[PDB]
């Protein structure tokens, strides 16, 4: 496919807006619809993922238009993704060979505790990805995933309207057919406000809740909350004076300690480049995805910038989430002058391993526009105690949110926008078909469900959180309890059965492993035991010993209940084959590399010869996994046969759960 620079041209063409150029790629038109079966607020990621999927669901069933008050997809946190969102980007049509141009790879996830009473002492946890004919894990702009998601549902029949905003005074959303009155505006200055007639509302807004907020107060979980302080820095080509044996860039890294921890994610940036420019690049990636065009014949990250006059960088994004019960000097003036910078280079300064690691990285200022040299957010974690009524349901954030901490904002709040995708067909042909009382009654029973679910999903979600916390605190509860506990409950069983179809009931049978039984109940035994120790003092060795003892007695039962073959031993550093910790063991498979001219970290498979972000050619070798434990020729054969394409629906087929089996 030759490239065109259809937006590019447009833009210029009629000196359009950076909102007027977007909104010119919708089906319907630039401007609003009288009328549409559902309305979205908010072109987040979650806005997008439910529109998508609802459309590729059943399509050609419901209209669908996105309502977002940004002029362009705007600043986001929340970069870390996994698998599961991998495999829903692959079933909706874009595989690694594509998304990997605009997003960082994502292989596997590593943890490094720091001792606070032994300054220098640190352990560590590590785990990998997948081989890159398997699948990958990504770390995205969110600026670019939401113009890529933008893009995909203008392509699928969705109109998405950036600049324009949901009144919230008023919209009157009712639960009788299309009783929906949406109030569109392009601000509060606006005196030409439009209404879109629609039979149901989906408020995606994000945190702001900005509708269901109308039906219930914000709900807070007790004891500590969080706090989250970060910014953006360079990525260093050589990582090997990073402090931490083994580390990797590609890895989400996690640098655990008993306050809390920071994240690291490598990702490339696209700011600085014009969005008209932008919606072309875009549109050229998937066409290529529609051409099936191969990797090495694709062109790269860098020179895509070239062709469509694109800015392209590579940066980290590192910050700290940490307690809200942390005592802090009045005067913190001698460490900057706003609080988020304030707090952060506070915090590293209070570990030797957070200040030799952050001397690796340069500070970038201002990466998305003035002001975001430093970002703060307090109070983290709260729930919508009400997420559905007449008219109207809640996904995503809007529902509710945790922490950071293995990233179940996008991945775990994704079964809620999937789902809600999912649900919006019958809720809207029930509008259609019956009489207003028996319609509303029964797309309120339709419904409960996915509101039991939301509501014990966050408090599960929160007690995964504090669960990880607590055994922050020493550095042999955090990878062998806490991180082993997660991995082995959560890992994504049967994933490459996953389709469209099954898509929802999979991720909201998921939760990361949280509603395990032997998962809660190691994790209330240390909760129960951690919180009653001040902050400011380290945990009793003998109170880490009687954890340590607890959850490795019930380990050894849940592990052998579990039906499902995996090579253990190769997928944690750290651990055998049954999930036992081995004190030197650093064996492990190796699915990557760091390409030796641009720092980019690369899949290894043997059809990619060429790194996918600057094009410099390895040579013809590497590209080989290393499999430790190795696998035959017929072993490796059979691996990437299974994770090829997706099974076809098949409505008798009962769907294997993500979770480990049950004991008899
Ligand atoms: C410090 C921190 C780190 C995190 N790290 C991760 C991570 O590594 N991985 C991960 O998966 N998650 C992470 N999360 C969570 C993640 O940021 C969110 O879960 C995710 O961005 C939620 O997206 P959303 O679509 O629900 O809402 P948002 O992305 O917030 O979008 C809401 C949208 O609604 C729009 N809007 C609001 N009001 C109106 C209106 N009246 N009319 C029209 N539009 C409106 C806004 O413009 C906005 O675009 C993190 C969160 C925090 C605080
Ligand atoms: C399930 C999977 C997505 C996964 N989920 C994790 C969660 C936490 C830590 C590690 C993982 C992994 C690594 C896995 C293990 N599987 C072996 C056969 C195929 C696959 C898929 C992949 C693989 O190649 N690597
Ligand atoms: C298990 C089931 C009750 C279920 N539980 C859900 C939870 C969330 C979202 C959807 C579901 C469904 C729909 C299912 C999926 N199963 C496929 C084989 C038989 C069955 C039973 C039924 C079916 O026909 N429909
Ligand atoms: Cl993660
Ligand atoms: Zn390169």
């Amino acid at each position: 496919p030759t490239p065109k620079y259809t937006f590019t041209e447009r833009a210029a063409a009629g000196n359009l807006s950076d909102a007027e150029i977007l909104n010119s790629n919708n089906p319907t038109g630039s401007e609003l619809p009288d009328e549409s079966d559902v309305v979205v607020g908010g072109a987040g990621i979650h806005g997008l993922i439910y529109a998508l999927h609802a459309s590729k669901y059943k399509p050609n069933n419901l209209k669908i238009s996105v309502i977002e008050k940004n002029t362009r997809p705007g600043y986001k946190i929340g970069e870390s993704t996994l698998p599961i969102f991998y495999t829903w980007c692959k079933l909706h049509g874009i595989s690694a060979a594509y998304l990997l141009r605009l997003f960082g790879l994502k292989d596997g996830l590593s943890f490094y505790f720091l001792d606070r009473e032994n300054q220098g002492q640190y352990t560590d946890f590590s785990s990998v990805g997948a081989p890159g004919l398997v699948l990958a894990s990504l770390q995205i702009e969110r600026p670019m995933s939401e113009l890529l998601f933008t893009i995909l549902a203008q392509r699928n029949g969705v109109n998405v309207y950036h600049g324009r905003e949901v009144d919230f005074k008023s919209t009157v959303v009712q639960g009788g057919g299309q009783g929906n009155k949406i109030a569109v505006s392009r601000g509060k200055y606006d005196s030409t406000p439009k209404t879109i007639d629609s039979a149901l509302f989906v408020d995606a807004t994000g945190r702001f809740r900005q509708f269901c907020s109308k039906k219930a107060p914000r709900h807070r979980f007790d004891g500590w909350n969080c706090n989250a302080f970060w910014g953006y820095f360079t990525a260093p080509k050589d990582e090997s004076k990073i402090p931490f044996d083994l580390y990797e860039g590609d890895h989400t890294n996690h640098l655990c300690f008993p306050e809390g921890w920071v994240w690291v994610i490598r990702l490339p940036s696209w700011e600085g480049s014009p969005i008209a420019n932008l919606m072309d690049m875009v549109t050229y990636i998937l066409e290529c995805a529609d051409a099936g065009v191969p990797g090495d014949e694709l062109p790269s990250s860098e020179e895509l910038a070239r062709m469509f006059g694109l800015k392209f960088q590579w940066v980290t994004s590192i910050g700290f989430a940490v307690r809200n019960d942390v005592k802090y000097p009045e005067d913190l003036s001698a460490y900057g002058t706003r609080e988020a910078e304030q707090k952060f280079n506070y915090f590293v300064q209070k570990y030797e391993l957070l200040q030799q690691f952050m001397s690796n990285f340069e500070l970038i200022e201002n990466l998305y526009g003035p002001g975001t040299t430093w970002f703060i957010r307090k109070t983290l974690a709260y729930q919508s105690p009400v997420v559905s009524g007449p008219g109207w349901l809640a996904i995503g954030d809007a529902c509710g949110f945790t922490n950071p901490l293995y990233s179940p904002g996008i991945n775990v709040g994704m079964s809620t926008s999937t789902w809600a995708a999912q649900l919006s067909h019958p809720i809207v042909e029930i509008g259609k078909s019956a009489p207003a009382d028996a319609a509303e009654s029964s797309i309120r029973k339709l419904l409960v469900p996915y509101d039991d679910y939301c509501k014990s999903l966050v408090p599960a979600l929160e007690q995964m959180n504090r669960f990880n916390y607590v055994c922050y605190r020493d550095t042999r509860l955090g990878p062998q309890v806490a991180c082993l506990w997660q991995f082995f409950a959560g890992i994504e069983r049967y994933l490459s059965d996953v389709n469209i179809e099954t898509f929802a009931h999979y991720a909201i049978k998921w939760v990361w492993g949280a509603m395990v039984p032997e998962y809660q109940q190691v994790a209330q035994k240390c909760i129960e035991h951690i919180e009653t120790v001040p902050l400011d003092e380290r945990l009793p060795d003998a109170m880490v010993d009687e954890l340590l003892a607890f959850s490795n007695r019930i380990k050894s039962a849940a592990v052998a209940a579990d039906d499902f073959s995996l090579r253990w031993d190769a997928i944690l550093r750290s651990f055998d084959r049954s999930l036992n910790f081995v004190e030197g063991k650093t064996s492990r498979d190796i699915y990557t590399r760091q390409c030796s001219g641009c720092g980019a970290w690369l899949q290894l498979r043997p059809d990619w010869k060429k790194c996918h972000s600057c094009g410099l050619l390895g040579t013809e070798p590497q590209t080989a996994v290393t499999f430790d434990p190795p696998l035959t020729a017929e072993e490796e054969a059979l691996l990437y046969a299974a994770w090829n394409t997706a099974p076809k629906y098949d409505p008798s087929k009962e769907l294997k759960l993500p979770t480990p089996t049950r004991p008899a």
